[PDB]
């Protein structure tokens, strides 16, 4: 059984530290993220710093929360062969792919990439990963094995002389297997590294900064630069990325959808009636309110940036941003998160016949009336307590 | 592991009384059911009575076993406005659909639903939950958020001041959420509904009597009014309802049928390969043996109206319907349970050589001929012990 | 969790003899097998020997390692008719599908099959059934249903007076059922029958030896015979049997990949994305190395013919063959697995720019080049340490 009855606004409990960033990490063994088995992860990506390349057992979403910069990634069968220009040498690898703020990236279950920061400012990045995910054979517990360097796997650690995957076999074999000798085979095994997972590219690196299944994309942009399918002039807005507007999320089985609400803005109770939705505050501050199915109350606080609330399916659901408004990114663990509003134009109680309202709430037609047609706005409610 | 060694015929083991009816529950943690991952559930609705809208985080299957009346069932993305014409007011809302006795009605997981007896009788619903159905990601254990009222939850239980969806809120936010006012939010708390979930509609609630995803059909009548795809003039018959019948279901992924035994009349022996199934006896009784893997009977006994008996997918079963006949509703946790029969003229025996037979059974040809020649009939057996 | 800290090479545990041949069980509480949820039995049916016909609540696929013969599998709805000729009697009965060595046999859940060997060595049959197989809605316990004879189910055991199917109903009940008497339903029950799953077939038996789903293939040869994908002339080869290459394999969710290894010849470095590889040695031996995503050594040794040694899921490998050459049939938890390489013309390595791979390993542009340009073949290594 889900032990769903205290959710909290939680941040993150583990912390590495690396040469040239960062990485925090939330409680997988949290009681609302282990029945929803996600894991949360915080990059922080200092200039010029590379997160090395790895890969892992459960697919990826990666919110771009600040900065921007250049990612690679493989993606199987999909052998993209690039040839980096002259200055006579010219490198072949694969497409160079560049990102900024807002950016939701995809990140399939087993593919290696790797990011680097190519801005001023630190690099952000809001991983979301769903190891009850169908892509997963092993178990819900998430496991990124590394190409480079010695990183002390805290995605869920032990939950040991940790290393990169090389680093676990016969000097012989990798001598033969890349045909090289023991000198380059001891630098692969990177038994030395001590700069962790995220490191300081040398003074060279930047050649490469300038820059049917392998033709889908694998990033969509739900920021301020995007359209909003919802928006409320007053009230803020909302930008989904699905697997209608991102055909690759149909194969991960994940989505997100990337809210805005202005001082004061309240989100119309609501559930999700098909996935979990994990809420990560990228901005300000909101009072929320979840109900379950007994009508308790599982959660009533606040949600501060750089808090994570996970809201179980089905559960009810209502947000209200403080003065300083509240900015998020919400993750799906299904392709296609469908939301089913309460009150509203469109809402299960316009739905209700008048004399359904009636008998339900022991009221008046006339009072069944003001229930049903008083909200005339929709997900997003503009300031008016 | 399951516990698949002594199936029992189950009657229900919980109650919650209504004001306007009663409905009965079995017991989830019974081992068939756990290890299928399915509820039973059985309404009894008076006249005049509502059963008030809720959701669950399972797909449900109800059987209509006695009366009729009309249903209401939102299905998110579905925003289906209808207008009540006058008598000059003209209310706005879903499509009211009526339903009677043999009806197998569907309710996708999420999708908030109410039924309404306008009959004289009283409304019998036999309801199937799958909670090891692919749409539920919370956990096995089914949860019904409510609207309205204030329902005592025995689906599950605690497995307690429990209310519906809005109980759990803050007056304030429902005041904004709605445009109300508190008097409003209290009438919507239902703090003070004592009549449970099946209420009686007041003096006026009538006008409403009278009455790609989004056009599917969600029931199919396998009642005595429609064509049965298997019939024995002389032994019975069983109608099927499936993803091939109703689209819908391949969404729910579950599937029924509905079996009818003339006295004496026999099933032959048969295991289903793809899925479980849950039998409801709707009138009559009947003996039933059940063997496993290891050859051994598992249940070897009297079944009889009201009670439910949980056939694991692979299990052979043979059915022999007492006097009084036999009758019954059999819910799949597939959309496309597939039967295998043992002897008749398509069957496993009909299938294997002569020489297989021979050397199976340690028979002759002759004796081999006649054991799978015998029995020239089909699934239902005619009276011929 | 799953424990895959410490894999083995392992050989059966369990054996059951036969009046015509024997079987073998491997351990399914292995750790890795428990996790993945696979099950491995050897059967070694000796000339005229018939392997009684039963279904499981699992897919399985059965590589036939040595002679060859006939089997009948039913696959329901599909009533495929046949008449045996005359010599004037002639039978009604399945299609008689022959096979051979280096043939990938499929059985989908449910269905049952037979089989005989008709050559003068004895029948080799390796069978791979994966319980955590979406087909299988009881439990990750494998269960064999016999039709005949009085098998000592070993196939999981108890993990017991077990018999057929039709043992465990009353004697009446089989009378009606097949309209015979008591004495053909005592050699049905085959309470005497000390034969267990592998018969020798009578003087007679022979008259068979001659010899849109419902069109589907449910075989691949996958040895010698045929060609294979993956060939290097001086290493080795391997061949693939997939949804692509058989359809069928999509609905039953696994595939397979048979490798040959020259003498002292490597498989490089890989690892499979979306499955666990299930290998079972069928001749020689090798030294193979597995490393986790700690980049520790989970397995380090040798695996020999007959042996089994189960590759998790991303997790990394290293294969090389002894003096006598490697040779194995390797089970897929997928429809389509694939394998990413970690050096070689395409690989993971050959798509990193030379600026990502000399911050990775702190060496220089040049080393980069000999690191990622190094190995010029393929999967398969020719020896070449
Ligand atoms: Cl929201
Ligand atoms: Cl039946
Ligand atoms: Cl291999």
């Amino acid at each position: 059984a889900c032990r769903l009855e205290n959710l909290r606004a939680q941040d993150p409990v583990r912390r590495a530290e690396a040469e040239a960033g960062f990485t925090e990490v939330w409680d997988q063994d949290n009681d609302e993220f282990q029945c929803a088995g996600v894991n949360m992860i915080r990059h922080t990506i200092r200039p010029k710093g590379l997160l090395l390349p790895g890969f892992s057992n459960a697919p990826k979403l990666i919110f771009v929360a600040q900065g921007f910069g250049i990612r690679g990634i493989a993606i199987p069968g999909c052998a993209e062969t690039y040839q980096t220009d002259l200055r006579a040498f010219k490198d072949q690898h694969q497409k160079i792919r560049p990102f900024r703020e807002g950016d939701l990236l995809v990140v399939p279950a087993g593919v290696s990439h790797w990011m680097y920061n190519r801005g001023q400012s630190d690099l952000v990045l809001i991983v979301f990963a769903d190891t009850r995910n169908v892509a997963n054979q092993i178990d819900p517990y998430l496991r990124k094995f590394y190409l480079a360097g010695r990183p002390e796997q805290v995605e869920r650690g032990v939950e040991e002389k940790s290393g990169n995957i090389f680093s676990g076999f016969a000097d012989e074999f990798l001598e033969e297997a890349f045909q090289i000798d023991g000198g380059l085979v001891r630098k692969l095994k990177g038994e030395d590294d001590e700069r962790d997972r995220i490191v300081q590219v040398d003074e060279d690196f930047e050649v490469l900064l300038p820059e049917t299944i392998c033709t889908l994309r694998l990033k969509q942009n739900i920021g301020r630069s995007e359209r909003a399918d919802v928006f409320n002039p007053r009230g803020g807005r909302i930008s989904t990325a699905n697997y209608h507007t991102l055909p690759i999320l149909r194969q991960v089985r994940l989505s997100a959808e990337r809210g805005v609400l202005y001082s004061n803005a309240m989100v119309a109770p609501h559930y999700t009636v098909n996935s979990h939705s994990v809420m990560y505050a990228t901005r300000g501050n909101a009072r929320v309110q979840v109900v379950d199915n007994f009508g308790q109350s599982v959660f009533d606080g606040e949600v501060r940036e750089g808090q994570v609330l996970m809201i179980p399916q089905n559960f009810v659901v209502i947000k209200r941003a403080s003065d300083r408004g509240f900015e998020w990114i919400a993750f799906k663990t299904n392709d296609n998160a469908i939301t089913n509003l309460l009150a509203g134009r469109v809402s299960q109680m316009r739905m209700l016949p008048l004399g359904v309202l009636s008998n339900m709430y022991r009221i008046s037609r006339e009072e069944a009336q003001r229930l049903k047609y008083g909200q005339q706005e929709m997900r997003v409610l503009s300031p008016g307590r």
